[PDB]
This record gives structure tokens, C-alpha cells and sequence, in this order.
């Protein structure tokens, strides 16, 4: 019934069986929903996309390895073409280029533009500055952007005061006076049936990319080593750790989730950029607590999913030597009741049950 | 030309190639009939339904994984909407919710309401109590409900007097004074070609789920062991027996049926809840007799399919040790003539031949 134009993320071709974090998770979740309600989707994507049995009218702009200029102009041209022959209820985007945003405007779709975000603002990165520059442009044009969490919305009010040598073009006057995200909640997960919380083993799991700068996974896997038999780490091969930390590489996501059901806790060591944190909600939805490394006075999505989360508190000056010891101490000394597992699973059930999720989507997809 | 509103079962999305029992079988068979007579069908279903080539005007209420409250209110809203624009000859229902039944009444369709049932009354189950509560409500509102067998209608006169802590809301006064089902069966089976009754081997077959509580399959497989070479058991993997009872797991249904053609008898050990009993009619339609374990003074579908069925008679207090011995004795001592095979096959052929099945449906779908 809904007619929708869909402009995807541009890092990798779409695959429904991919499970990772970042923008790809948002991309998948929005698309999956639209397919579930039988939307007529004009998907301006890449020749190497796959959709399985999903009904999608595909408009390829080229084979994707690295997104190119030619591809972008093909995409922009296609936007305008399609908008001429079809009446779209909405156009969906995933952190689009300047050219896409301009094309949406010229096509007359700016006021039905629904944009979704995941990448934190990082002034040092030319590419990310462009992303947020266009988030500002979308707001000026009268489109709407949506954040997965309240944490991300709080971070956005910090982002407007962050500058660098690369941010001279950014309209900070406009940004500071206009919160770029809409107030409405976004369904980061969808629970169709009320979860059956299983009792804990002693096993604690880290389901994180090996990334010392962003996620401080070295700290995580140092705690894993200290746990011995009661500790396991999962890493993708694309973000594998050094040999000194044995982990399970590229495990089927389903098997990780199945194992997580009976875990005592989840290790999460991303302190400063906890904007979405999918592995946290993956755990808490099953009743599993997160042992969260975090900066003092920083927002974090984990505390949103479970207010009672255990905090291992640091700041940017805390030496690695201390951080490891302090975090390892929290992990080895971790206790948690079965009732607390039921409680935290219930809170997430109350928020992200199917009926609540559809209501959330409805508010997003309103003209 | 005939205009019908169709409210489906709610456990799984509709698939025409699904070949399970229960309410889904009734759902499929009623829909298939309506399609066969070229009915104009407004189907208030789920986005993930599929219909193949069948002509159906689909009115989705959401993607179905677990039926939700939101879906139910969407469905109820759609009922009222459609009834405002269209004059329906019938509205078809599959064990509906309170909300659906109320919606049908408010829409002014209660007197053309045709409801179909399959689930036996179980006072301990909150969900099933709701189902039968609404069966009562349909009768009060002036709709009509239909049972698979005469046995099911006899069971309904026992259901009147069954209570629990969950049945305080049930209007037992009304129920006891009003048999809920109409006199016509809905056709549980359809025989397209007359079976040619083949002479018996000595082989006796149990085609039952391993379920000691409901079907007392342990008793069955104890008789199988006593038969030795002249005994075989079939079980699905979802209801497999212990190692002590060797059986054939997840055999193609067609192979079981093919084998059954030359069997001396069929073992059926469900004494209490013989409401439909598909394996009984599967056997008797091929001329194969059933050796039926049954409670004294209890109805049973087997005796409906073949009045002359041999009864192994027990009650609830009979110890398992005795029941096994008594049933094993009946199995080993079983004799049966070829003429009796022809006779029982003929009776079932007369009742459930394709043309008779159409006639059965026709009587149900009369104003
Ligand atoms: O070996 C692994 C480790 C993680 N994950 C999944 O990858 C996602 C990681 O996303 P998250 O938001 O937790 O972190 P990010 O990678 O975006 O920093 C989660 O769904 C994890 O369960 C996975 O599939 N395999
Ligand atoms: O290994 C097996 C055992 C049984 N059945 C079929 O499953 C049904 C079981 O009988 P029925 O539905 O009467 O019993 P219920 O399972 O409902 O108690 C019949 O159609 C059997 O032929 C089957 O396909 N495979």
C-alpha cells in the first residue's frame, strides 16, 4: 500500500543475512519493516545486492566495491526520474550524500524525506563532517532525521559545540539552534513474543569487534582471559584480535544469540561512543546484564536499555593499566539474581513489543 | 458472485501447501471450497499470507509471527469498515477472539456468521477457555458453529460440565441448556477416487505421535514390540519415542499410507480425546480396521468412521501395567475378514467421496 523510494547505505552491498552494527543495522531494520507491511519499494541500490524472497523493485547504479562519483550521479539522476513517474509517500535514506539530498529536493520529495543515522560526529574525519553537514541540510530542506536512542539525541546536543580545522563550512549557528533529530522513539529491536528468561550459567561473553580505539576490546579480552573457562569472546574476521587473545571468529549470529540466553553477563567496553550498542540490547532483551565501561557524565545506550546497569566508570586520562585492572575486577566479582534478569527483560519487552514497535514506525512514517 | 468475509486462524500465516492437522486444516478446506465455487472473498489476513493462483481480495492487518492485540483491533476495525461498504452472504471464522465476535455483531453480520472449530475444551488452559467462551457468545448472537465429527458434538455435551479456576466467567447455565454446534459435520476428509481394498498381511501399524498423556503411545509401542516382525511404529521427530521403542522417524506421509493399504490393523491408543482421529479414517478408508483403546461411555471418532470397531475398554483408574497387558492381548488375538475390510471402506467412501464432500459444504453454506 505504501509507495516508498529507498536510498541505502553505501559501504557494502545489501545482504539480509548480514549481522553487524553501525548504519547497516539501521538499514536492515527499516527495510525489513517496510517489506513486512508489503510496501511497494523502489530501491536505488547496487548490482551486487541480494534480497532473497523480499519484494523489491531494484534500480541498480553499478557494482559496489567502493562507492564512486559516477554511481552517485547515476543514483541522483534516478531519484529525479522515478519521482517524475511515481507518487511516493516517503523517501528513505541512510546518511546520504550532498547530491542525494539535493536530488530529493529537486524531485519534490524533501517534505516526505525520512533519514536514519548511526555514525557519531567526529570533527577530525572529513567524511563524517560531510555526513552531518547534510543532516543539517536535510533539516533546512524540511526533511526529518531519526536517532535509534535518546543517548544519540543527547550526544547530538554535544556535537553542535565540537569543532576542528575541517568544520569551517558547517553552519554552527543553525545547528546550535535546531536539534537535528525528531523527538520520536525508533524501534531498535522488535519482540514478537514475551521473552522466556533462562537462568544464568557462569559464562560471560564479549560480542565486539576488536577495535582498541573505539571499543577498547583489548580491555574486554583481558577480562575474558582472567575468566578462564567462564569467559568467551566473539569477533568478526574483519575485526579480528591478535593471537594473544583467543576468540571465536565469524560465528553464526544465531549461535551467539542462542549462547547468550544462558550467559551470566555481557562485556561491553565502549565508553565514549555508546550511541546504539546493539549487543547490549541483544543481551538485555534476553535478561542478560551488561558490565559497561563508560566515561563519567557521558550518555550511553546501555543505561537506556537497562537503567540499573553496572557502571565501570573512567575518563579519558585513566591509564590503560588501571582501566584493565578496574574492569577485570568488576567482571570477576560480578553477581546477579534471576529476578534482575526477569526485570530487565520485562522493561525492554514493555518498550519494544511488536505493537509498540508498529506504533513507533507509524509516528515516523507520518506526513 | 457469492460474497464472503473470511477471518482466518491466527497461529501461522496462510500457506496452501501446509499439510498439518488442527484448525489450519479446517481453515484451508473451507477456503479451498469457497475458491472452488468462485466466491468473492474479502480475506482479513496477514501480510505474509500467500495464496498461489487463488482469487482473494486481501486485507492485511500486519506481519504475523505472534498474533497481537494491535493486530486484533486492526482486524476488528477492518470487519466494521468492509461491512459498511459490502453486503456479505456469509462471514467465515476460525475459533475467533472476543473482539472479532463482537465486531461481527456490531457490523450486523451475526446472523450470517459461520464458525468452524477443532480445539477440544480444556479447562486448565486460559486460551482454550476463551475460545469456547466465544463459541457460547456466537450462539447467543445467533451465529452458527460447526464440528468435524458427531464425536466432537457428543464431547461438547461433556464439556458443559467441566470446570476449573479459569472458568468462572463461562455462562454454564446457558451452555448446559444449548448445544453449541449445528447438526452438519464439516468434511474432515475427501476421497477423490474409490479405494480398492487389498487383502491384509499380518502387519499392524501405529501412526501416532509419542505422547503418553494424550495418546498413550507407550501402550501402543509395547504392543508393537510384542508383535515382533508383524509390528511397526511411525513417529514424527517432533514427538519421538525413547530408544526402548524402535520406530521409523519422519517417514514421508505417502509411504505410511501406501504401507497401510495392506496392514491387518491400525493401533490407536488415544482413549479420552478421540475427537477427529485422522489416522483412524486414514486406515478405515483403505479398509483397515482400528484396534481402539477407549474409556467406557466416552465418545470416539473411530466408532463413527466404523461402528463395528473393536473396543479395548478401560477407565482413568486402570493402571498402565494392566492397560498394556489388556491392549497387547487384543492386538495379538486380532482377527478380521476381507469382507469386513470392503464393508468399512465402502461406508467411508459413501460418506466422504468428493461429490459427497461438496454436498456437505453446500449444506453448511446455505442461507
Ligand atoms: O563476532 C561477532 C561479534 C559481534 N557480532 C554482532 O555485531 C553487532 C555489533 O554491533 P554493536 O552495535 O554492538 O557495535 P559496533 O560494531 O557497531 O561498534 C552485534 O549485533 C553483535 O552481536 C557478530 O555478529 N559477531
Ligand atoms: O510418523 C507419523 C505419525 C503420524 N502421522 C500423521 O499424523 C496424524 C496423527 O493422527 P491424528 O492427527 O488423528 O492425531 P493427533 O496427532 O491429532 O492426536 C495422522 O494424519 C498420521 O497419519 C505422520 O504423518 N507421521
Amino acid at each position: 500500500h505504501m509507495k516508498v523510494m529507498f536510498i541505502p547505505s553505501r559501504a557494502v552491498p545489501f545482504n539480509p543475512d548480514r549481522v553487524q552494527g553501525g548504519l547497516e543495522a539501521v538499514h536492515l531494520n527499516v527495510l525489513k519493516y517496510l517489506v513486512s507491511i508489503g510496501a511497494d519499494i523502489d530501491y536505488i541500490g547496487f548490482d551486487n545486492d541480494t534480497f532473497g524472497d523480499w519484494k523489491v523493485t531494484h534500480h541498480p547504479v553499478g557494482h559496489l566495491t567502493k562507492f564512486s562519483l559516477g554511481m552517485s550521479y547515476t543514483m541522483a539522476r534516478k531519484i529525479v526520474e522515478l519521482a517524475g513517474i511515481h507518487e511516493y509517500d516517503f523517501v528513505v535514506t541512510m546518511e546520504p550524500t550532498k547530491l542525494t539530498v539535493q536530488a530529493i529536493k529537486d524531485a519534490g520529495l524533501s517534505k516526505v524525506h525520512k533519514n536514519f543515522m548511526a555514525t557519531p560526529f567526529e570533527p577530525v574525519s572529513r567524511g563524517i563532517v560531510q555526513i552531518w553537514d547534510q543532516t543539517i541540510q536535510i533539516h533546512k530542506n524540511g526533511g526529518k532525521s531519526y536517532a535509534p536512542t535518546k543517548a544519540f539525541r543527547e550526544f547530538e546536543r554535544k556535537y553542535c559545540h565540537m569543532t576542528s580545522a575541517l568544520t569551517d563550512k558547517i553552519d554552527y549557528d543553525y545547528w546550535r539552534a535546531n536539534p537535528l533529530f525528531e523527538a520520536e522513539d525508533y524501534p531498535v529491536i522488535c519482540l514478537n513474543e514475551k521473552p522466556e528468561v533462562l537462568p544464568a550459567t557462569d559464562l560471560i561473553i564479549s560480542a565486539q569487534r576488536y577495535d582498541t580505539k573505539m571499543r577498547r576490546t583489548d580491555v574486554a579480552l583481558e577480562a575474558i582471559k582472567a575468566l578462564g573457562e567462564n569467559g568467551v569472546g566473539y569477533c568478526p574476521s574483519k575485526w579480528a584480535p591478535p593471537a594473544k587473545y583467543p576468540v571465536i571468529i565469524d560465528a553464526p549470529h544465531s549461535e551467539i544469540m542462542e549462547r547468550l540466553k544462558t550467559a551470566k553477563a555481557l562485556i561491553n567496553t565502549c565508553p565514549d561512543t555508546g550511541t546504539v550498542e546493539n549487543s547490549s540490547i541483544e543481551a538485555i532483551s534476553k535478561g542478560v546484564p551488561v558490565i559497561q565501561l563508560v566515561f563519567k557524565d557521558y550518555p550511553h545506550a546501555t543505561f537506556e536499555y537497562d537503567p540499573d546497569t553496572v557502571r565501570v566508570e573512567i575518563d579519558f586520562s585513566t591509564p590503560k593499566k588501571e582501566v584493565v585492572a578496574l574492569y577485570t575486577k568488576a567482571v570477576l566479582e560480578f553477581t546477579d539474581t534471576y529476578e534482575a534478569r526477569v526485570k530487565r527483560a520485562e522493561a525492554v519487552w514493555k518498550k519494544y513489543n511488536r505493537d509498540a514497535v508498529v506504533a513507533m514506525w507509524d509516528k515516523i512514517f507520518t506526513a
